[PDB]
C-alpha cells in the first residue's frame, strides 16, 4: 500500500547487515597463470564456505554460507585469470558475499540456474550478493528472491543483488532474469544488453494474487549503452516495478499485465551526486524532472489480458521523467477482456512521439463490446505542463474506444473513428493546440477546446437514430477548419450529423454540401466561410441537406452554390462581405434565402481585368427555364445595409448607396449575362446576341458604336433593392435600343 517510492527510498539506504564471522578466502597460486582454463568456481574454490542442506519444510535444495544465514564472505582474487562459472547455485539463502574478480570473466549459467533469497528471520536481513567481474555473461536462467520450495516453511524477505563489469554484462536468448517481491539488481558496467526475458514482479507465491510485489533494477552507473530486449512487467497481479536508468534506455518489446505499473527514473540535470537512539538520515525523493538529453526508446507495447471482471478496468500505466518518451514502429497493443482495459502511457516532466499505430487485441481495428470502453490515455509534461504529445503515425479506433490526451500541444497526423463510433475522443486536458491533420468521424463525443482541423470527413452512421458527431466544449475563439468535407447520408432519414455546445467563432475555409446530413451550427456565432461553398456533387445534387446554423459571416472571393436541396437556415446577421453567392433553378424556380436578423452586404470596386466590370456580385446560372413576369424570390431579410470602404462610389462621392447594386448583380445565360453586357470589342457582341437570343447584332458587330468602351442594361429585368427584399422580375429579354437609353459607362477604376 505504499507505492514503490516509498519502499525504493526505504530499501536504498541500509546498513549492510551486523554480521558476526566474517569469513575471508584469497585465491592463491594457479589461478593468476592461466588465461583461457574455464574453472568452475563453486566447486573449485566457493564451496570450502558455503554448505548444502536440506529444508525440513518445502525444500529442493538449500544453501548458506558457514553456520547459518548472518555470516558474511569475502572472496578476494583481484588478480585471478580465466573464466568461472556457477552454474547450479540453487535457493541460496545464505547473506552477504562478495567475489571481487578483476581481470577474470564469469559465466552465471551452464546448463542449471541460479537463485538467491533470502529468510523472514525477526531481524529481515537482505543477502546483498555482489559481484565484481570483467564480463559477466549471464547465459541461463537467475532468479532473485524466488519462492524456495512450495510455500510452507520460512519465508522469504528483501534481497540485493549487484553485477559490477568492466566490459559488458550480456545475456543468451534463453536466460530469463526473473526477479520478485523484494528483489533488486544493481548493474554497473557498460553496455548492459540483456537478450533474454527479463521478469520484474512474479508471483512468488503460488495463490497470492494480492501481493504488493515491487521490484527494482537499477542501471544508474552503465556508462554505456543500457539495452533491455523483452521485458514484462506483472504476473497475475498488481506489480509495480521501476528501473531507475541511466539517461539512454532503448527497450525491446514491454509486457505489462493488466494492472502493472513501471517507473522508468531518468537522472537529474547535473546527473547524480535506556536511552535516546538517534536513527540516520533517510533521504528519500519525490518525483523530479530529467535532464535534458535523456531518452526512453521502447519500441513495442503490449498487455496481457485475461482473467477477472471487476466494477472498472485495471489501468495499466507506465510513467517516464524523461525529456522524450519515443514508442517505436511496433505501436501500442492492448488486449481486452470483458471490462474496459485501460492503459496510462504517463509522462510527468517530457514529452510523447509515439510512431506506430494504435492496436487492440493485436489488430488496427479491434472492435469491443459495448461495457469494454478500452481507454487509451496519454499524459505530456503533467508537472511542467509544457509537454507536447505528437502522433507521428495515423491512428485508426474501432468501436467503443476512447483515446484521451492531456498534454501541452497534440499533435496529429490523422484519427479516422469512421468504423466503430461510440468514441469518446477526449481531450480536454490539451491546454492550447490539437493540430489534428485529417479526422473522419460516425458518432464520436470530441472535447476540444482550440484546433484547427485542416481536413475533416463526416461519415454517416448507416441507419440508427440518436447518433452524431458531437462537440462537447467550448470551441473558443482561435479555432479552425480548413475544409469540412460531409458526405453522402442514407435513404430519407438523418442518421449522422454534427452539433457543438458553445463557443463563438469556427473559422472554416471550405465545405460540401451531403444529403441526408446536417450541419448543427448550435450556438456558434460567427460561423465563418472564406472561400468555396458548393456540394459533393457539384453538377446534380439531390435531397435534403438541414444546414441549420445560428449566424454566419462570409469573407472576400467566397462562393456559394445556394441550392433547393439545403435548406441553409440562418438565426443570425448574415454578413456578406466581397463575396459571390451563386444560384441554380433545378426546374425555374428560385430558392430564397431566409435571414433570421440582419443581411448586411458590404463590397467595393471589385474592377477585374476578366470583364473590365464589376465582379458578379450575385448569379443565377441557367435562368432560361425561369418563368417569365413573375416574381422570383432571391432572399427574404429584414435589413439591408449597403455600403463600401468610403462614404461614395468609385472613389469618393456623395452616390446613395442602393441604386448601384443593380448593377453588380447577374442572371447567366448563354455562358454570359442576359442582366446587362459590358463590351469592349467585336467578337462579344456574337455571344452577347446569344444571351439576349437576338440576331440584330450577331451579323452586324460593329454596325452598332454605343457599346466601345460603354455598357447597357436589359431592359426587362427588375430587381428589387429596398431595405428589407431582395427580389428577381423576369419579365422580358429586350433587344437594346442605340440611342434610345439603357446604356451606361465603363466603370474605369484603372
Amino acid at each position: 500500500l505504499l507505492g514503490w517510492g516509498l519502499k525504493q527510498a526505504e530499501e536504498a539506504n541500509k546498513t549492510p547487515d551486523k554480521p558476526d564471522k566474517v569469513w575471508r578466502i584469497q585465491a592463491g597460486k594457479g589461478f593468476n597463470e592461466f588465461p583461457n582454463k574455464e574453472y568452475d568456481l563453486y566447486k573449485s574454490l566457493l564451496s570450502s564456505k558455503i554448505d548444502g542442506g536440506w529444508d525440513w519444510g518445502n525444500a529442493a535444495t538449500h544453501y548458506w554460507i558457514k553456520g547459518g544465514q548472518w555470516n558474511k564472505l569475502e572472496v578476494d582474487m583481484k588478480d585471478a585469470v580465466g573464466t568461472y562459472k556457477l552454474s547450479g547455485l540453487r535457493n541460496f539463502t545464505g547473506g552477504d558475499l562478495d567475489v571481487n574478480m578483476q581481470k577474470a570473466t564469469l559465466r552465471l549459467g551452464q546448463f542449471n540456474g541460479n537463485s538467491f533469497t533470502s529468510y523472514k528471520d525477526s531481524a529481515d536481513r537482505t543477502t546483498r550478493v555482489d559481484f565484481n567481474a570483467k564480463n559477466i555473461l549471464i547465459d541461463n536462467f537467475l532468479e532473485i528472491n524466488n519462492r524456495v520450495g512450495s510455500g510452507a516453511g520460512r519465508k522469504a524477505s528483501s534481497t540485493v543483488l549487484t553485477l559490477q563489469a568492466s566490459e559488458g554484462i550480456t545475456s543468451s536468448k534463453n536466460a530469463e532474469i526473473s526477479l520478485y517481491d523484494g528483489a533488486t539488481l544493481n548493474l554497473a558496467s557498460n553496455s548492459v544488453k540483456l537478450n533474454g526475458n527479463v521478469w520484474m514482479g512474479r508471483l512468488q507465491y503460488v495463490g497470492a494474487y494480492l501481493a504488493p510485489s515491487y521490484s527494482t533494477i537499477n542501471t544508474s552507473k552503465v556508462t554505456g549503452e543500457v539495452n533491455f530486449n523483452h521485458l514484462t512487467v506483472g504476473d497475475h497481479n498488481a506489480a509495480q516495478a521501476g528501473i531507475i536508468a541511466s539517461n539512454k534506455t532503448h527497450i525491446g518489446t514491454l509486457d505489462l499485465w493488466q494492472s502493472a505499473g513501471l517507473n522508468i527514473i531518468a537522472p537529474p540535470e547535473g546527473g547524480y551526486k535506556q536511552k535516546t537512539e538517534v536513527q540516520p538520515t533517510q533521504v528519500i525523493d519525490g518525483p523530479f524532472a530529467g535532464g535534458k538529453d535523456t531518452v526512453v526508446n521502447i519500441d513495442r507495447i503490449n498487455t496481457k489480458a485475461d482473467g477477472t471482471i471487476k466494477v472498472g478496468g485495471f489501468k495499466a500505466s507506465l510513467t517516464t521523467n524523461a525529456a522524450h518518451l519515443n514508442i517505436g514502429k511496433g505501436g501500442v497493443n492492448l488486449s481486452n477482456q470483458a471490462s474496459g482495459r485501460t492503459l496510462l502511457v504517463e509522462n510527468l516532466t517530457g514529452n510523447i512521439t509515439v510512431d506506430g499505430p494504435l492496436r487492440v487485441n493485436n489488430q488496427v481495428g479491434g472492435y469491443a463490446l459495448a461495457g469494454s470502453s478500452a481507454n487509451f490515455e496519454f499524459k505530456a509534461g503533467v508537472d511542467t505542463k509544457n509537454g507536447t504529445a505528437t502522433f507521428n503515425n495515423d491512428i485508426s479506433l474501432g468501436r467503443f474506444v476512447n483515446l484521451k490526451v492531456d498534454a501541452h500541444t497534440a499533435n496529429f497526423k490523422g484519427i479516422d473513428t469512421g468504423n466503430g463510433g461510440f468514441n469518446t475522443l477526449d481531450f480536454s486536458g490539451v491546454t492550447n493546440k490539437v493540430n489534428i491533420n485529417k479526422l473522419i468521424t460516425a458518432s464520436t463525443n470530441v472535447a476540444v477546446k482550440n484546433f484547427n482541423i485542416n481536413e475533416l470527413i463526416v461519415k454517416t452512421n448507416g441507419v440508427s437514430v440518436g447518433e452524431y458527431t458531437h462537440f462537447s466544449e467550448d470551441i473558443g475563439s482561435q479555432s479552425r477548419i480548413n475544409t469540412v468535407r460531409l458526405e453522402t447520408g442514407t435513404r430519407s432519414i438523418f442518421s449522422g450529423g454534427v452539433k457543438f455546445k458553445s463557443g463563438e467563432k469556427l473559422v472554416i475555409d471550405e465545405f460540401y454540401y451531403s444529403p441526408w446530413n446536417y450541419f448543427d451550427a448550435r450556438n456558434i456565432k460567427n460561423v465563418e466561410i472564406t472561400r468555396k461553398f458548393a456540394s459533393s456533387t457539384p453538377e446534380n445534387p439531390w435531397g435534403t441537406s438541414k444546414l441549420m446554423f445560428n449566424n454566419l459571416t462570409l469573407g472576400q472571393n467566397a462562393v456559394m452554390d445556394y441550392s433547393q436541396f439545403s435548406n441553409l437556415t440562418i438565426q443570425g446577421d448574415f454578413i456578406n462581405n466581397q463575396g459571390t453567392i451563386n444560384y441554380l433553378v433545378r426546374g425555374g424556380k428560385v430558392a430564397t434565402l431566409n435571414v433570421g436578423n440582419a443581411a448586411a452586404m458590404m463590397f467595393n470596386n471589385d474592377i477585374d481585368s476578366a470583364t473590365g466590370f464589376y465582379k458578379p456580385l450575385i448569379k443565377i446560372n441557367s435562368a432560361q427555364d425561369l418563368i417569365k413576369n413573375t416574381e422570383h424570390v432571391l432572399l427574404k431579410a429584414k435589413i439591408i445595409g449597403y455600403g463600401n470602404v468610403s462614404t461614395g462610389t468609385n472613389g469618393i462621392s456623395n452616390v446613395n448607396l442602393e441604386e448601384q447594386f443593380k448593377e453588380r448583380l447577374a442572371l447567366y445565360n448563354n455562358n454570359n449575362r442576359m442582366d446587362t453586357c459590358v463590351v469592349r470589342n467585336t467578337d462579344d457582341i456574337k455571344a452577347c446576341g446569344m444571351a439576349i437570343g437576338n440576331q440584330s447584332m450577331v451579323n452586324n458587330p460593329d454596325n452598332y458604336k454605343y457599346l466601345i468602351g460603354k455598357a447597357w442594361k436589359n431592359i426587362g429585368i427588375s430587381k428589387t433593392a429596398n431595405g428589407s427584399k431582395i427580389s428577381v422580375y423576369y419579365l422580358g429579354n429586350s433587344t437594346p435600343t442605340e440611342n434610345g437609353g439603357n446604356t451606361t459607362n465603363l466603370p474605369t477604376n484603372t
